[PDB]
């Protein structure tokens, strides 16, 4: 199952390549603007098989509840409405967006206590990591 050492609190602490990333999501300059200046809270958390990712940021709260390998509903903070579905891979917590024929991929790993995110979409690559808080 999923790593129990995911659930927590996490605060980012460090984000390269987020503007070209959002840029090749189609994001808005506004969003965008406020986007690179966000350090996010994600709280992650578990209950039976049901997962919980939930973001904080003084511009924009997210949350997403999720099953493994099970598809659904997701509006994303710039306002994109996917089909996602949440994978492990390797105690790889593995993100899939589908919107408009289009795709993007979240992949979440613990790295000495730290989780990193690797946002990718169209050869861009965006790495943001978190501490636990
Ligand atoms: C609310 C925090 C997101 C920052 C605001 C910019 C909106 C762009 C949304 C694109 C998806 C970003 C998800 C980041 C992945 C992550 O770090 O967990
Ligand atoms: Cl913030």
């Amino acid at each position: 199952g999923m790593s129990n050492k995911f659930l927590g609190t996490w605060k980012l602490v460090s984000s390269e390549n987020f503007d070209d990333y959002m840029k090749a999501l189609g994001v808005g300059l506004a969003t965008r603007k406020l986007g690179n200046l966000a350090k996010p809270t994600v709280i992650i958390s578990k209950s039976g098989d049901i997962i919980t990712i939930r973001t904080e940021s003084t511009f924009k709260n997210t949350e997403i509840s999720f099953k493994l390998g099970q598809e659904f509903e997701e509006t994303t903070a710039d306002n994109r409405k996917t089909k996602s579905i949440v994978t492990l891979q390797r105690g790889s917590l593995n993100q899939v967006q589908r919107w408009d024929g289009k795709e993007t991929t979240i992949k979440r790993k613990l790295v000495n206590g730290k989780m990193v995110a690797e946002c990718k979409m169209k050869g861009v690559v965006c790495t943001r990591i978190y501490e636990k808080v």
